[PDB]
């Protein structure tokens, strides 16, 4: 399902990609996505998938578009058309300087001082999760390690019951990899009935849980209305339940394949900082876009206002101008350069709380369970869309090797 090409768009600019069900998806997703940064690939191409959209494929583009807001919106932030448009995400579907004053809020509930609090707890329940699995010599780990770990954590920090876990993380899943079941903003809608009693709780009933501090805030010296906060709860919400999750399997699965990474961290546990941050690279997994305020002529390609553009986070630090061996994972590397977190404005609030939540878990896990491998015969599937993910991730180990703390 193509859609006819628009007047102004050169057809060698033409290359049908599929946001949301790439060619290559048995070799990986990132392995998937890297196709359009083979030679044969512009800078810039449109896709007449999913509607028709422009794709920039290297770090320099990416970088660019997404330091000039003036030209590139985000308030169509999503493809497809549909989905953008529905979109009313706080901060993310609005431009500086209108933005700041939400941005600053929402820092106070994810910033860096809510980490260091939390901290204990992060330790507390990774070492328990872990020790609990360590005596079994298998998982699951998306559905054993990957969703609660950092889920729970949320549920917390949010002050919201445990219980609502699977009813939350289906709907925050048919926005970043829609399945077919529900539309976005069907999807939106529903995470909307969920937030709004709490919201209206939180506001004559005050906590100290994120969800009050957003609910009673302060936004350009006035109060901020329901309606905000019911926004930039939906935000929050799709940040604890469906990203520091999907990242964790990339990881963990590597990790399962590379014995000698493993041994690396094990041995030079000052490394891990480091490993992160190449993990963050190599296994990016956030693709969304802008819209065109205007007619305006980008790296000489004419784009007409209205016109959608992907700029994938993902690519940047695959791109081989910015990353030499781009696939390779090196723990050394004299500069790991990405944009996993985003670039411009809407750098991500919550890059503090995902950074300690995985150096805990490979420190953590390594720890505990040195030792671990891929079952024989799973054959891992990822999953793209919006946010990229692990569909189920088979590990199999030797209690016999594992150590108790
Ligand atoms: C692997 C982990 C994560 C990645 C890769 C990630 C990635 C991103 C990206 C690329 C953006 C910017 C989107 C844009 O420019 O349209 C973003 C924004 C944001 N993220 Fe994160 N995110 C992650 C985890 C988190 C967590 C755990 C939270 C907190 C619950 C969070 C909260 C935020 C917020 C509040 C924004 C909006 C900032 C603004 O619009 O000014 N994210 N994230
Ligand atoms: C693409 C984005 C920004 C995302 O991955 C994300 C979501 C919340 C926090 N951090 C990142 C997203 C995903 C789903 C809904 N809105 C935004």
């Amino acid at each position: 399902n193509l859609a006819p090409l628009p007047p102004h768009v050169p057809e060698h600019l033409v290359f049908d990609f599929d946001m949301y069900n790439p060619s290559n998806l048995s070799a990986g997703v990132q392995e998937a996505w890297a196709v359009l940064q083979e030679s044969n690939v512009p800078d810039l191409v449109w896709t007449r998938c999913n509607g028709g959209h422009w794709i920039a494929t290297r770090g320099q583009l990416i970088r660019e578009a997404y330091e000039d807001y003036r030209h590139f919106s985000s308030e169509c932030p999503f493809i497809p058309r549909e989905a953008g448009e529905a979109y009313d995400f706080i901060p993310t579907s609005m431009d500086p300087p209108e933005q700041r004053q939400f941005r600053a809020l929402a820092n106070q509930v994810v910033g860096m001082p809510v980490v260091d609090k939390l901290e204990n707890r992060i330790q507390e329940l990774a070492c328990s999760l872990i020790e609990s699995l360590r005596p079994q010599g298998q998982c699951n780990f998306t559905e054993d390690y990957a969703e609660p770990f950092p889920i729970r954590i949320f549920m917390l920090l949010a002050g919201l019951p445990e219980e609502d876990i699977p009813h939350l993380k289906y709907l925050t899943d048919q926005m970043t990899r829609p399945d077919g079941s529900m539309t976005f903003a069907e999807a939106k809608e529903a995470l909307y009935d969920y937030l709004i009693p709490i919201i209206e709780q939180r506001r004559q009933k005050p906590g100290t849980d994120a969800i009050s501090i957003v609910a009673n805030g302060q936004v350009n010296g006035r109060p901020i209305t329901s309606d905000e906060a019911k926004r930039m709860c939906g935000l929050l919400l799709v940040g604890g339940l469906d990203t520091v999750v999907n990242f964790l399997s990339f990881s963990m699965e590597f990790l399962a394949k590379s014995p000698e990474h493993r041994q690396e961290l094990i041995e030079r546990p000052e490394r891990i900082p480091a490993a992160c941050e190449e993990l963050l690279r190599r296994f990016s997994l956030v693709a969304d876009g802008r819209i065109l305020t205007s007619d305006y002529e980008f790296h000489g390609v004419q784009l007409k206002k209205g016109d959608q553009i992907l700029l994938p986070q993902m690519l940047s630090g695959l791109d081989e101008r910015e990353n030499a061996c781009p696939m390779h994972v090196d723990f050394s590397r004299q500069k790991v350069s990405h944009t996993t977190f985003g670039h411009g404005s809407h750098l991500c609030l919550g890059q503090h709380l995902a950074r300690r939540e995985i150096i805990v878990t490979l420190k953590e896990w390594l720890t505990r369970i040195p030792d671990f491998s891929i079952a024989p015969g799973a054959q891992i599937q990822h999953k793209s869309g919006i946010v990229s993910g692990v569909q189920a991730l088979p590990l199999v180990w030797d209690p016999a090797t594992t150590k108790a703390v």
